[PDB]
């Protein structure tokens, strides 16, 4: 019954139907996204409707578009001719991966430069890249991909050891046509192999590893219902699935005694950026957008019990459009479990007598996802404290070019002639703040450090301020770590027993924003990982940092475009964008498989409760 | 045969009758620190000599004594009367602790201030706080504690609910004199409870949590070998115990093919600092050196089985002197296990058709601690990869106070009438390293932002700089959270596979340094925590970054002390210190007993290896 179910394949095929009865979708018609819109403020009041967002590509040339069907009615809500050169290009599809090696393979240019290098075409795997904006006037209301080029040696070789430096290729996908050959020179294409399961490179796989077993021989302590609706341990969420963003939390909420308290209405990656810091120009160009321009939750694994998700594990197997409005199930895509997380609270009192422990735990709800050379997971964990926090676990093969003679300052060596160009991911998380409600308000809280003085003799106080961000013009901030600088959100009308608002602290990592001159292309298509946090008055069309097309689209969207609106956030239903990333400089160890890294955010309870709320947790 | 090997019973006995038979343990001696010393630089060659250091307390009021004893050979090696009033006080003795109340409880300034507060003198707790050094010129040579009032409804009563504010006592603890009673006025007294194992306060215990059940069918993948050697999946290292520092680590190492390479010669954490930030007179001189002034060790948990530890443990009973020299086992003092820590690797390539997963483990080394209101947690983590890792958990119960009316700048409220002082817990983790051996270097690398212009047309280069510290004198540093400051430890004789010096990469937190003024005492005696990272040349006897003697002594001592000596640090036996911590501004959540909270710091190789170090571990 739940407005916020998972799609079900049968949704999918009647959206499908309603296109193709409405003549929406027709054989040149591609589906580059699909997916369910949540419902309207107010909306519980109503009958429920399930609508669904679709973005239309036309294979023929045709100009695609943006289209709102209404499922539960069988109707087109609204229906929209998109002009891409102004407002971005459809997100890149599954199919047009193979048509940039397939069309390079017969080009004469490609050819040149490959034979110029002694490579068999037939080796030479061309990686599908987004094209971005940059000086090429001719690549404006076009579907572009950029190639460049990697040696597979046979067929299970990992053909990122062998890049192909110097040459880089522009080719339009729809009228398949190759628009640019650039080859700058040769450069030694890297030859050692990089195959991490063969044994000459392993080495004798270790034999010391003796097995960890967890096992809940009762089950887990959470339930799941209405497909996706979790209660565990006070909390209750709907976990949803998008094809853009991925797994993406409803309705966080708490059990506080008789009463269910909101925390975060809506939780999502809604961005995620990959910019590159080598000024070659084969790679100058390069920023990938997974989310916004490849769609993260498309590419999903299936993931393997004991192997990608240990414990007892409960899955979720959410389903996608295929191109032409098909359902794919994603089987296993989404992990469930509860895992201890050591010791919660301890205390051994000298006067009472009373030793005290308790174990903490924390459910978790993760996927993992692959583009291309990258592999990510994607990490919601709720605690039993109150405390609600996301990790980013980056993994895959290091993105490599030539290693440069005489070295780079932007590049980092890996092994004999192979490089790793310098790069940042920079992920946005959108949260829809629902503390207590929907009426909240944002501070900035720094500590403040204090003279030796009146007042002060002794100089060793210390004090904190909080600043109410009142209007969106004033809701742009930096991260301050030396001032241990944090945001709290709180419903200025939902007061604690202490008569102080409710509310939720943002802890940073502090990690650096977007380092590209703020100048650059990347600048202002990426113009959220400029800063750590924004606020904005929440919209129902303000979904991405990025804006809805992303591909091939320069700023005049997005953040910097919500924010000039100015509004209230000052006890108004807001949004906080968080940015936060990784800055990577490959190391030797991250060859030819990286181990994982992590990046991410967490929200810790600030005045929500009238005391603990673990006091209810037994012993042992 | 290992010199690192843990104390036994019989040293510690058999140091006391070597005492005894010196003239320097009679019947008014008291042992206030004793502990095994490390093996001198270059002692493997010889036969071993093992050494051990003591404090002596007189009660009588004579001079205390430094006494180094070769245990081996039965021998005073030295021994030197202390003048207490130049280097400072001992370590506070166990047995003090009951004295301040002891003491107050016949003291008729007090039982005026208790009348006056319609207290009960049989009812009121004393905490035996350490003084500091402030304008009192009779204190200067004297062993004087501080008493903080708590009432205490009933044996089994949390004390900590009920701070007596207002009033203070100092106390003579030799002398048994109580030297000053200031009162500046009575405060309510808070009336609630704070007992956590009362059901009024905790409701019906959740009936929710089913079992999580760790097991290692086969037993743990590591061994145990000279009672305290470990070899864990390339590691290995010794646990060490000391009754000031806790769990120290020695010796550790990673075996890379057939070579044993060295990493950290020692890593401990040498101090840890309380200050807290409230002005009120009743207050504004605590500051508690757990490390230095109380001892750490002395105070570790005995730790059970699936509660405190879980999963398949391996315990240390670690065995320390008592005040007469008599050995006393911390029965289950130090924690062992392995565990799993989710995936290490993984990619699934679009080309080759490989899907590779990977899963990660951690070692943990951990003890527990209880220092008055304080019980924390130091958690040691050695990872698959390389990873080496540190991690503070503070729990307990809040130090309290009145909360004044109309509020307070420097304290927060937690329950009617009751307050919770702003405070901070920095710690100070030494780090004697030994990349590859004993000749290293640290270099302070920053991100490098460049601007658009020749040479990066398009504005998207970034780059990284690294600042050699040649001498002690430049060493003493600052995060830069903004720039991704941190700093790597590298031995310059020493080179991979790709012609770069092998390194280690330390990761900061980033958490604010000492808030205090600069001219405070705090800021004197606590110089170390004014900076996020210092680095000395080695020398046996700079031990703390706080000297030898804390208790009640000044500046002029520790680091800065060290550092003034401006000896070479560019390829030399050098020690990286660490400060970071955790500033406590409490929260409701945190009362009646706190939730975990965590702070610390990671080191990771930085082309140490020749490529990834766990290609070699097995899929599932
Ligand atoms: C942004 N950026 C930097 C970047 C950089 C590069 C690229 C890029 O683009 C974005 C790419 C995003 C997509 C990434 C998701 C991961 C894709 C993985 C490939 C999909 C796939 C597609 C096809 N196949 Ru098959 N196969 C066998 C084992 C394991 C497999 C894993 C995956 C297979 C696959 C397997 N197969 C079936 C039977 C016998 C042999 C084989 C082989 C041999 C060698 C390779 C693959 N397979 N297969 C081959 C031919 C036809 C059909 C087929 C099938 C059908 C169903 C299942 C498996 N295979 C972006
Ligand atoms: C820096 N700062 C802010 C600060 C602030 C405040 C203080 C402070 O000082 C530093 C203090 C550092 C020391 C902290 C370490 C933790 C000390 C814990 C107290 C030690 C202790 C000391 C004594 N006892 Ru008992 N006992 C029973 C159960 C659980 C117990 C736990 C601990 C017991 C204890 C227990 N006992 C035995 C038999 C019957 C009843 C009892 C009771 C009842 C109520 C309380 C305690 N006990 N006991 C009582 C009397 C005599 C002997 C005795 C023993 C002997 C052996 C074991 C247990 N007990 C510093
Ligand atoms: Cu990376
Ligand atoms: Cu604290
Ligand atoms: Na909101
Ligand atoms: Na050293």
């Amino acid at each position: 019954a739940s407005p916020f179910r998972l799609a079900s394949a049968g949704e999918i095929s009647e959206v499908q139907g309603i296109l193709r009865t409405a003549g929406l979708l027709g054989p040149e018609k591609r589906i580059a996204y699909l997916g369910v819109l949540d419902p309207a403020r107010g909306a519980g009041s109503e009958a429920e409707d399930r609508r669904f967002r679709v973005f239309i590509h036309d294979v023929s040339g045709a100009r695609p578009q943006e289209v709102t069907v209404s499922v539960t009615n069988g109707t087109v809500i609204s229906a929209v001719e998109l002009d891409t050169a102004a407002t971005g290009e459809l997100p890149v599809l599954e199919e047009e991966f193979e048509v940039v090696e397939q069309l390079l393979a017969t080009d004469e240019r490609w050819l040149k430069a490959l034979a110029a290098r002694n490579l068999d075409v037939s080796k030479v795997r061309v990686a599908p890249l987004s094209a971005g904006v940059f000086e090429y006037a001719e690549e404006r209301g076009r579907r572009i991909l950029r190639g460049l080029a990697f040696v597979q040696d046979f067929p299970e070789d990992s053909a990122w050891a062998h890049p192909v430096d110097g040459l880089v290729a522009y080719v339009d996908v729809v009228s398949k046509e190759v628009t640019r050959v650039i080859d700058t020179g040769v450069f030694p294409v890297p030859a050692e192999h990089g195959n991490y399961t063969d044994p000459e490179l392993t080495g004798p796989l270790r034999t010391t590893q003796k097995p960890i077993s967890i096992t809940q021989p009762e089950g887990p302590s959470f339930t799941v219902t209405g497909g996706n609706h979790i209660e565990w341990e006070k909390w209750s969420l709907d976990v949803g699935f998008d094809v853009r963003e991925g797994v993406v939390l409803h309705n966080i909420a708490f059990r506080d005694g008789d009463r269910l308290r909101p925390i975060i209405n809506r939780a999502s990656i809604a961005e995620m950026v990959v910019p590159y810091g080598d000024p070659s120009p084969i790679r100058s160009w390069q920023n990938y957008f997974d989310t916004g321009e490849y769609l993260v939750g498309q590419y999903a694994n299936s993931l393997e019990l004991g192997c990608d998700c240990l414990g007892d594990i409960t899955y979720l197997s959410p389903v996608i459009s295929d191109a032409f409005g098909n359902p794919r199930e994603i089987r296993n895509g989404i992990c469930m479990h509860e895992e201890d997380w050591g010791i919660l609270a301890k205390h051994s009192d000298l006067w009472s007598g009373i030793n005290y422990t308790r174990r903490n735990r924390r459910m978790v709800i993760s996927f993992f996802t692959t583009i291309g050379n990258y592999d990510y997971g994607f990490y919601w964990y709720l605690y039993l404290d109150g405390t609600i926090e996301f990790e980013a676990k980056a993994t895959g093969v290091v993105f490599t070019s030539a290693f440069p003679e005489g070295g780079s300052d932007n590049i980092s060596q890996l092994a004999p002639g192979l490089g790793a160009p310098f790069h940042q991911h920079i992920f946005s998380a959108r949260l829809d703040m629902a503390i207590d409600g929907f009426t909240n308000r944002v501070e900035e809280e720094d500590v403040v450090r204090q003279t030796m003085g009146p007042g002060n003799e002794r100089g060793n106080a210390f004090s904190r301020k909080r600043t109410v961000l009142t209007r969106e013009s004033e809701a742009v901030r930096e991260a301050d770590a030396r001032t241990g600088r944090t945001w709290i959100i709180s419903n200025p009308e939902s007061k604690n027993r202490l008569n102080e608002p409710v509310g939720y602290k943002l802890h940073a990592h502090n990690q650096p924003t977007l380092l590209a001159d703020p100048g650059s292309s990347i600048a202002r298509r990426a113009a959220f990982a400029t800063k750590d946090l924004w606020v904005t008055r929440y919209a129902d069309d303000e979904r991405y940092p990025t804006g809805d097309f992303v591909n091939q689209h320069s700023g005049g969207a997005g953040l910097p475009s919500y924010i000039a609106q100015d509004r209230d956030i000052d006890g108004q239903d807001i949004v906080v964008w968080h940015t936060f990333g990784l800055t990577h400089f490959p190391r030797v160890e991250d060859w030819p498989i990286m181990p994982v890294d992590t990046v991410g955010f967490k929200l810790r309870p600030e005045g929500f409760f009238d005391r603990s709320p673990v006091l209810d947790v037994p012993a042992n």
